[PDB]
């Protein structure tokens, strides 16, 4: 039961976006209904990645205790996901203070994972932990390389062998993969995110400032495919050198991009990842990058097939 076998269990997955990583669940548009996981399994996904903003559910002061009600909610969500025979990834996501002052908030992340690891320690091996989403800014490659092992150390005290996913630093952009220093732990998976070209995938996304213009195409030209292949080969050669499996944790193009381009970009990214033995998770389930319409109760096609491969 090696890290590579567990990586294959992640397989082709999907992110439950705009839910538990909002300040409050539902305030970004998605409340996780129990049936969503049955719906996700039924379509053919192997896994679900669940972004969680734990940092908005803890006391301001030490020992940064996680709200009991929030913790039981997450427990319930995990329970239902696992009962639907999915692999489940829970993370810490959008810890804004960590990006600004990691020397101060690094110990807070440790305490958060102390508590989450303790609550989930007896869960089946199909639940994975992911220490942090997209280290960046003040949480530099170097500080991340210092911080993550300490959180991992803490996790290992109660969960000796559970799969733990380590994000690439600098927003987990592919090109920073070589900056990540690896530990001796043999039950880890390295994760990067892919949104290239950013002016395609995030065109018209109001949350980017300035808002990128729309009308950007992705056409599947040989040169366009090759861009993607070269980026992933770079991740691939590093990973093989270091004997670590790779998880493409997020990839997607915003719905304000033209559908034809989205289908081509999405299917190309998925195929290239499969080619390098990367597991993957589409961003995201049902909102602005979404594959599933909650109201019409239908998966958008062929985009969903482009994301999933079936
Ligand atoms: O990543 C942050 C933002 O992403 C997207 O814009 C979501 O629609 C929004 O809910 C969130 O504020
Ligand atoms: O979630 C934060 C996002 O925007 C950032 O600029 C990163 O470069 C990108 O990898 C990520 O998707
Ligand atoms: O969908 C809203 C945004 O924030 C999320 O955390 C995603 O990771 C990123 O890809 C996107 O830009």
């Amino acid at each position: 039961m090696s890290a590579f076998e567990y990586n294959k269990m992640i397989g082709h997955g999907i992110n439950m976006g705009n839910a538990l990583e909002a300040p409050v669940e539902g305030s970004w548009g998605v409340y996780i209904e129990d049936e969503y996981f049955k719906i996700i399994k039924e379509r053919g996904f192997d896994s679900v990645r669940i972004p969680i903003r734990w940092s908005a559910h803890i006391s301001e002061k030490y020992p940064y205790e996680i709200d009991k009600f929030f913790l039981d909610r997450v427990k319930h969500v995990v329970d239902v996901a696992l009962k639907n025979d999915l692999v489940v990834i829970i993370n810490c996501h959008h810890f804004e203070e960590l990006y600004q002052a990691p020397d101060k908030y690094g110990p807070v992340l440790v305490e958060i994972w102390k508590q989450v690891a303790q609550a989930f320690k007896d869960y089946p091996d199909k639940l994975f932990f992911e220490i942090f989403n997209e280290p960046a800014q003040n949480l530099t490659p170097t500080k991340w390389n210092e911080l993550y092992p300490k959180v991992l150390g803490e996790i290992r005290k109660t969960n000796p062998s559970r799969i733990v996913i380590i994000d690439v630093p600098n927003w987990s952009n592919y090109s920073y993969v070589r900056e990540l220093k690896l530990v001796d732990d043999k039950n880890i998976i390295v994760s990067f995110h892919y949104y290239e070209p950013f002016n395609f995938t995030h065109q018209g996304a109001e949350w980017v400032s300035p808002t990128l213009p729309i009308g950007v195409k992705w056409e599947g030209k040989d040169w366009e495919v090759e861009q993607i292949r070269n980026h992933f080969k770079y991740v691939s050669e590093w990973a093989k050198k270091n004997n670590v499996p790779i998880f493409l944790g997020e990839f997607g193009a915003y719905s304000k991009a033209d559908m034809e381009s989205r289908v081509k970009w999405t299917k190309t990214v998925r195929r290239i990842a499969e080619e390098f033995g990367f597991s993957l998770a589409y961003w995201e389930f049902c909102a602005g990058f979404g594959l599933y319409d909650r109201w019409t109760k239908t998966w958008i096609e062929p985009l969903t097939t482009s994301a999933l491969g079936k």
